[PDB]
């Protein structure tokens, strides 16, 4: 049997892409993911995870990583939830090796709902298992999670080489906050690396205009 795991990175940041990654591993290769301790990789530094990333690739039968830029996210036709479901499906449907069973991180507050909707969007037969924090539960999802996180960090790293210190890209991050406030104060607009619909932008813009003297 072929087992697939699928997760996402970059859900709530205001800057950068959202990355959805799907991995496929043969049953016999599952112990390898445990050997790699993919489940205990949350505390790893980006460089150590990159090494893990490369190791994971060596045991996978197949994988798909979709890097969705802020332009794509912003032009979406549906809600962000629908967007996530839609792209999880696209990633799985793009796989060369079709999984018999799919383990997915439940984006939707309703795990059952997510599994149902994802499956209805697949163009092949498979059992879909969706759970909250599935990445702490199933090593195969943990693996996908690592591919998505690494891809996402690489993306932001590339952005820093072009815009300087932009932080992690999350509004909660002081550097990301300052970067956006200062850029708006200097240009009266936000850079083309932000997600146009994020409420964070409106608040920063209003704050900045408030200061003006």
């Amino acid at each position: 049997m072929k087992i697939a795991g699928i997760d996402e990175a970059g859900r709530g940041p205001v800057i950068g892409p959202m990355v959805i990654a799907a991995v496929v591993v043969d049953e016999n290769s599952l112990p390898k993911l445990e050997e790699l301790k993919v489940r205990d990789s949350k505390k790893l530094t980006p460089k150590r995870r990159e090494k893990l990333f490369n190791e994971i690739l060596g045991v996978l039968d197949d994988y798909v990583i979709l890097e969705l830029p802020p332009d794509v996210i912003g032009s979406r036709e549906g809600t962000l939830n629908e967007f996530e479901v839609e792209n999880f499906a696209k990633a799985l449907n793009s796989l060369k090796v079709k999984p018999d069973v799919i383990y997915a991180d439940a984006a939707d507050v309703d795990e059952e709902r997510f599994a149902r909707e994802l499956g209805e969007r697949l163009n092949f037969e498979a059992e879909v298992v969706a759970k909250h924090k599935a990445d702490d539960i199933f090593p195969v999802v943990s693996a996908a999670s690592i591919l998505a996180k690494v891809t996402r960090d690489r993306a932001v790293e590339k952005l820093k080489e072009e815009y300087g210190e932009i932080g992690s890209g999350y509004p909660s991050d002081p550097r990301t906050r300052a970067f956006l406030e200062n850029y708006y104060r200097e240009h009266g607009e936000f850079p083309p690396i932000v997600r146009k619909g994020w409420k964070t932008l409106k608040k920063i813009a209003e704050k900045v205009e408030s200061e003006k003297k």
